[PDB]
């Protein structure tokens, strides 16, 4: 009862704060408009030229898809902590507790909904307008070809349990909700409101997936999965500041992973 309802309420902060569900994204992904694709220089560029779609100042192809990724992951960040204000007793703690939590989890959040917008030969952008192929982020020079592939992976296998954006909702909380987040003052505090969020997520769980047998625990090993999928993106982004010399590193990112891990 009281779970119903504090699951409710996540949801509900989920579709306010969300430009791009799941339920919209499996609309788009299995056609009921089709978006645009995105699979060489050719149609990157007619994407840009109207269709589809500020930036730093053009570079090249490869930097060019890094630069509107790092402005999706922004966007996105936004929304993450709009969503997050709304969860109770998040905007009860300390504004630097708030920021601690979003530095370290809005990336495990956001490669979780990641897989929503993602199937096996791509993934939406442009608010699902357009899709960009697996093989044309495989073709761009290095690094940047290798920062979304293992994204793709994990991906995959999450959208194995089949969750919908009620289950994610609670999910995405519970990433959020991080006691053990370096340098977070109120430790009790985060545990005692991430606890009540993984009570709802079991209770939602079973109303939603009855005949789903190990899903809470299965989402359990998704979220240390999603922790290590960041420490090593993090990894590649920190390299990626110190080899890619002239490329532009968007400021929120900076500080996201400025002596992260
Ligand atoms: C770069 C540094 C950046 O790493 C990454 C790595 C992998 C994925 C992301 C986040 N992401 C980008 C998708 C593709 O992004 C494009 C955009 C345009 C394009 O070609 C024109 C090709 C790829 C995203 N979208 C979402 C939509 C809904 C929900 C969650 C979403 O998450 C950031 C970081 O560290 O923040
Ligand atoms: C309060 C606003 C936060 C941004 C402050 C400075 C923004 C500097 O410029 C940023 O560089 C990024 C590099 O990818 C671009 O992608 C961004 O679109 C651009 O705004």
């Amino acid at each position: 009862a009281d779970l119903k309802a504090f699951s409710k309420h996540i949801y509900n902060a989920y579709l306010k704060n969300f430009n791009m569900t799941k339920k919209k994204a499996r609309s788009i992904l299995t056609g009921k408009t089709a978006p645009f694709v995105i699979h060489d220089i050719e149609t990157l560029w007619q994407a840009e030229k109207g269709l589809v779609w500020g930036l730093p100042p053009y570079k090249e192809i490869s930097v060019h898809v890094f630069y509107r990724c790092q402005c999706t992951t922004v966007e996105t960040v936004r929304e993450l902590t709009e969503f997050a204000k709304s969860i109770p007793s998040f905007s009860s703690l300390f504004l630097n507790d708030q920021v601690t939590l979003l530095k370290y989890g809005v990336h495990e959040a956001i490669f979780a909904m990641l897989a929503s917008i993602v199937n096996k030969d791509g993934l939406l952008v442009a608010n699902g307008s357009g899709f960009v192929t697996r093989e044309f982020l495989r073709s761009l020079r290095k690094p940047f070809s290798d920062i979304i592939e293992p994204k793709f992976e994990f991906a995959v296998k999450f959208n194995a349990l089949e969750l919908d954006d009620s289950d994610l909702a609670l999910f995405i909380a519970a990433i959020i909700l991080c006691g053990d987040r370096p340098g977070l003052m109120n430790v009790p505090r985060v545990e005692a409101i991430q606890d009540t969020i993984l009570r709802a997520l079991e209770f939602h769980l079973q109303a939603n997936h009855p005949d789903a047998q190990y899903l809470f625990p299965k989402l359990l090993q998704k979220m240390a999965d999603l922790r290590q999928l960041v420490t090593e993106h993090a990894q590649m982004m920190q390299r990626i500041k110190k080899t890619e010399t002239e490329t532009s590193l968007h400021p929120l990112l900076q500080e996201i992973y400025k002596d992260m891990y």
